[PDB]
C-alpha cells in the first residue's frame, strides 16, 4: 500500500516512463514563468506543490535559489533524492503553504503554484498565502484546470495517491475573485492546450481546458 505508492513515485524522473507527460508540460511552464517574471537567474523562488521536483529543479538549473513545498511525503523524498544525484541544490520542505507563509512572509521574488489548487479543500487560502510569501513587486503564478481540463498529475499517479498527499477544477473566475481580495494584481492569462492526435502541448489563448495565470504583487 505504502509500498505501491513508493514504487510509482520512484519512477518520477524517468523521462520515457509513466511521468512522460509531466516532463513534456514542464518546459512550457518554465518558459512562461521565465518570460513573465523577467528571468529566474539570481531570484529566490518558491514552488508550492512541487511533487517530485520537476519544476523546482528546472528553475534551480537556470540559476534560481529554489524552495519546494509539498505535504506529500513520498514525492518530496523523490525530489530530495533526485537533487542529490543531480548535484542541483534545492531546499525541499514538507509543510503547508500556510505554515510557510507564517514563517517566511515577503521573502520570495517568485512564487509558483502549479499543481495542487484543484486538489486542496481551501484553494482561496493557498492564494492568500502565496500573496503573503512574495516580495513587494514580485511575481506569483498559478496553473490549474477549468471544468473541461485534465489533471495530468492525477492521470499519472491516480486519484487515490493524490488523497494520501492532501488533507477537481478551478473556474478562472473563482481564481480571479480570490486574487482580487489580495495585494496581487492579475497581469496575463494563457491556455495550456493539448493535442490528442499529436500528443503535444502548447500555450495559447482560450482557457476552457488547462490555464496559467501571471500575477504581480
Amino acid at each position: 500500500e505504502i509500498a505501491k505508492f513508493e514504487a510509482v513515485a520512484s519512477r518520477w524522473w524517468d523521462l520515457e516512463g509513466e511521468f512522460k507527460p509531466l516532463h513534456r508540460i514542464n518546459p512550457l511552464r518554465l518558459g512562461y514563468i521565465a518570460e513573465r517574471a523577467g528571468g529566474l537567474f539570481g531570484k529566490k523562488v518558491l514552488d508550492v506543490g512541487c511533487g517530485g521536483g520537476i519544476l523546482a529543479e528546472s528553475m534551480a538549473r537556470e540559476g534560481a535559489t529554489v524552495t519546494g513545498l509539498d505535504m506529500g511525503f513520498e514525492p518530496l523524498q523523490v525530489a530530495k533524492l533526485h537533487a542529490l544525484e543531480s548535484g542541483i541544490q534545492v531546499d525541499y520542505v514538507q509543510e503547508t503553504v500556510e505554515e510557510h507563509a507564517a514563517k517566511h512572509a515577503g521573502q520570495y521574488d517568485v512564487v509558483t503554484c502549479m499543481e495542487m489548487l484543484e486538489h486542496v479543500p481551501d484553494p482561496q487560502s493557498v492564494v492568500r498565502a502565496c500573496a503573503q510569501l512574495v516580495k513587494p513587486g514580485g511575481d506569483v503564478f498559478f496553473s490549474t484546470l477549468n471544468r473541461n481540463g485534465k489533471s495530468w498529475l492525477m492521470a499519472v499517479v491516480g486519484a487515490e495517491y493524490i488523497l494520501r498527499m492532501v488533507p477537481k477544477f478551478i473556474k478562472p473566475a473563482e481564481l480571479l475573485g480570490w486574487v482580487d481580495q489580495t495585494s496581487l494584481k492579475e497581469r496575463h492569462i494563457t491556455g495550456l492546450h493539448y493535442n490528442p492526435i499529436t500528443n503535444t502541448f502548447k500555450l495559447g489563448p482560450g482557457v476552457d481546458v488547462n490555464y496559467m495565470l501571471h500575477t504581480q504583487n
